């Protein structure tokens, strides 16, 4: 069956490990451990596709073999936003090629103290010709969403 090979990427603290455990163990993890590096595999059926999702959950903390990327940011936390760029190059370096299924994925949008509007992060996301979407890793919003759009980006390259 296919695989697809996700890759989750952003700054510290953003939620990459909330969201990919979300997904695949369906708990919400409130403590905060730095990763390094940490792999999830799970067989799921997506728009009728029998597949295998591959997820490499990276380290904020201050790659080439990944299909798609996930690149994350909190909406509350103006500074991952701003980062975001430095991911989109690096997936640039490390697929060695300008058209890189991604999806842009705004995380903790349960949270009130929002710093990154919609509308900008739209604009981000329209300049690389990629979606935006929301997610809570907490309350599971768009959470299913993100990592299936992200199938589907795949699939369109
Ligand atoms: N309210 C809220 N908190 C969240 C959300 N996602 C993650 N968090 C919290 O934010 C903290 C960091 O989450 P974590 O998933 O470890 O972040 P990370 O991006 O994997 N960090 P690292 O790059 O160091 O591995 C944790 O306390 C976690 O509970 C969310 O959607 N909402
Ligand atoms: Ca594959
Ligand atoms: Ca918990
Ligand atoms: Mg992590
Ligand atoms: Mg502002
Ligand atoms: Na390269």
């Amino acid at each position: 069956m296919t695989e697809y090979k996700l890759v989750v990427v952003g700054a510290g603290g953003v939620g990459k490990s909330a969201l990919t455990i979300q997904l695949i163990q369906n708990h919400f993890v409130d403590e905060y451990d730095p990763t390094i590096e940490d792999s999830y595999r799970k067989q799921v059926v997506i728009d009728g596709e029998t597949c295998l999702l591959d997820i490499l959950d990276t380290a904020g903390q201050e790659m080439r073999t990944g299909e798609g990327f996930l690149c994350v940011f909190a909406i509350n936390n103006t500074k991952s936003f701003e980062d975001i760029h430095q991911y989109f190059e690096q997936i640039k370096r490390v697929k060695d090629s300008d058209d890189v299924p991604m999806v842009l994925v705004g995380n903790k949008c349960d949270l009130a103290a929002r710093t990154v509007e919609s509308r900008q992060a739209q604009d981000l996301a329209r300049s690389y010709g990629i979606p935006y979407i929301e997610t809570s890793a907490k309350t599971r919003q768009g959470v299913e969403d993100a990592f299936y759009t992200l199938v589907r980006e795949i699939r369109q390259h």
